[PDB]
């Protein structure tokens, strides 16, 4: 498969800036969701999950085709709870009917990070909605109960190296796990709708204890009321991962620069951009525009 980016016909920077302003104004407005966390966290989880299906070997999956709109991918167990991010974005898609799904799903992830005071993420337009038979089979997204060897190996399919995996996992500063969606329960930290290097500081500074939760799964619980998944705790058990965790715990700017590069790489995998395509867009936040 080749997937060539095609700009939505006749649209420029300013049209996409309005779709960004619309997602961001609705983030401000529906601030009550999930006990006042807001929709920001489930929108960057949605952007990672439609992108994390990519397979570098046959170029199938990933964000291009917008295939989460189809029932098979939508009812994948691994995607339980994402229906809330989809429901949020659907009024915005009725308002801007010209934007493709893959561009809407991935721009939601970019708007959420920058409006939660994260770094600027360069974004590119150009995904095209492809048919229901290009929709990937379930089982391409990662298990929760595993170790650092599984983590390295899984991310090799999307060809992320060690630094990119650790920068990307820092998004777990946001949101929380929910027992009814995944079988795990609890937040990774305290400021869970602000984007900081907190996930790394907690992994290193808390006194984690292994215990079973009410679903019968294991997780690392700390005295402060925080949790860590087996896959998150893996990052201080592996000597290569642990040096990068420490680097981000000591330097938030270095984490912001690396997360920014790795998150755009995640959202662009499997997509060929023609040299005539526009440069990546840097959107202004509500606040920078005075809105
Ligand atoms: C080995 C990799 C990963 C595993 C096993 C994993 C697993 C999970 C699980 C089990 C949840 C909670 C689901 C629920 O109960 O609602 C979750 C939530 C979340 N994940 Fe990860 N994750 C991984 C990677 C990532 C990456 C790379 C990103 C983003 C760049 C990400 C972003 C999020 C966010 C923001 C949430 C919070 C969602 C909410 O509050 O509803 N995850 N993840």
């Amino acid at each position: 498969l080749v997937h060539v980016a095609s700009v939505e016909k006749g649209r420029s920077y300013e049209d996409f800036q309005k779709v960004y302003n619309a997602i961001a104004l609705k983030l401000r407005e529906d601030d009550e969701y999930d006990n006042y966390i807001g929709y920001g966290p489930v929108l960057v989880r949605l952007a990672w999950h439609i992108s994390g299906t990519w397979d570098k070997h046959d170029n199938t999956g990933g964000s291009y085709g917008g295939t989460y709109r189809f029932k098979k991918e939508f009812n994948d167990p691994s995607n339980a709870g994402l229906q809330n991010g989809f429901k949020f974005l659907e009024p915005i898609h009725k308002e801007f009917p010209w934007i493709s799904s893959g561009d809407l799903f991935s721009l939601g992830g970019v708007t959420a990070v920058q409006e939660m005071q994260g770094p600027k993420i360069p974004w590119r337009c150009g995904r095209v909605d492809t048919p229901e038979d290009t929709t990937p089979d379930n089982g391409r997204l990662p298990d929760y109960d595993k170790d650092a060897g599984y983590v390295r190996t899984f991310f090799q399919r999307l060809n992320m190296n060690d630094r990119e995996v650790v920068a990307l996992m820092g998004a777990h500063a946001l949101g929380k796990t929910h027992l009814k969606n995944s079988g795990y329960e609890g937040p990774w930290g305290a400021a869970n709708n602000v984007f900081t290097n907190e996930f790394y500081l907690n992994l290193l500074n808390e006194d984690w204890k292994l215990e079973k939760n009410d679903a019968n799964n294991e997780q690392w619980d700390s005295k402060s009321g925080y949790m860590m998944l087996p896959t998150d705790y893996s990052l201080i058990q592996d000597p290569k991962y642990l040096s990068i965790v420490k680097e981000y715990a000591n330097d938030q700017d270095k984490f912001f620069k690396d997360f920014s590069k790795a998150f755009e790489k995640l959202l662009e995998n499997g997509i060929t951009f023609p040299k005539d395509a526009p440069s990546p867009f840097i959107f202004k936040t509500l606040e920078e525009q005075g809105l």
